[PDB]
């Protein structure tokens, strides 16, 4: 019927976005928690800014958590009074153990229905990435329909959250890597002779080209750039210059500092 964002960041519009191209939900019943544009684009559409917490959730029968994970522990004192076994709770902070958010409501009320997920950003355009877990009371109809709802959003599975902290440095922390690879690629265009705007499109579906590539054909990543580099080619002494400086290297303790402190920091 209707579903609740609290939270208003770049997540909060991505979900609304996003939802609102496939027609799952339109942007009628939807209701939120006012300077950025985030607030006011989404008012564009017809986000309702209740700037109460509670006024949204008797409002909301599933309620998404986009807020952040210092403001989320003081959150469920401010919810539980509303929260109700008939409400589905899905935080999508990082580092928000399913315990914290169950034990907290369940002094509220018992049964209580919560997620814990990991969308990216990128779901502004219908193609970002998500997983979830099923939390203790969040019975198969609860996680049908979450999966269903971040399926139009993109990729959308059910993993144990013992697994969400990686795949934070890995899907969260991602589409930040693409945006500064597609810098230092547009930046090498015109030094090479390329104007900025088209270095900036010709890398990009090159990079859409190369995901959609491995997504859809199964093949190992490696074999797909065999195929690319011919024998005697411009492609293998590119690809000299960027082991060299050890690129694999940089992407792989990447991910490792991104999932070390969303442990560090969650130890509070």
């Amino acid at each position: 019927m209707s579903v609740g964002f609290i939270g208003a960041g770049q997540l909060a519009y991505a979900l609304a976005r996003g939802f609102t191209a496939a027609g799952i939900l339109s942007a009628h019943k939807i209701i939120a928690s006012m300077n950025l544009p985030t607030v006011s684009a989404l008012r564009k559409m017809g986000v309702n800014l209740t700037r109460s917490n509670k006024e949204t959730v008797k409002h909301s029968d599933v309620l998404f958590l986009a807020v952040k994970p210092h403001i989320i522990p003081f959150i469920l004192d401010e919810i539980g009074a509303d929260v109700q076994a008939r409400h589905i709770v899905v935080s999508c902070a990082a580092g928000v153990t399913i315990s914290s958010v169950e034990k907290k409501l369940m002094a509220f009320q018992p049964a209580p229905k919560v997620i814990r997920c990991m969308t990216n950003t990128p779901v502004v355009v219908q193609e970002g990435a998500t997983v979830y877990a099923t939390g203790t009371h969040a019975l198969v109809e609860d996680g049908q329909l979450l999966e269903q709802l971040m399926s139009s959003v993109g990729f959308c599975t059910e993993v144990e959250e013992d697994l969400i902290d990686a795949v934070t440095g890995l899907s969260g922390s991602g589409p930040a890597y693409a945006f500064m690879a597609l810098d230092a690629l547009a930046d090498g265009g015109v030094k090479m002779g390329l104007p900025r705007r088209l270095a900036i499109q010709l890398g990009a579906q090159a990079l859409l080209g190369a995901a959609k590539m491995l997504l859809d054909s199964e093949q190992h990543p490696c074999q797909l750039k065999d195929n690319v580099c011919s024998p005697g080619g411009a492609t293998t002494h590119a690809l000299h210059f960027l082991e060299s400086g050890g690129f694999r290297s940089l992407l792989i303790n990447a991910v490792e500092a991104s999932c070390i402190r969303t442990r560090e920091l969650q130890s509070m």
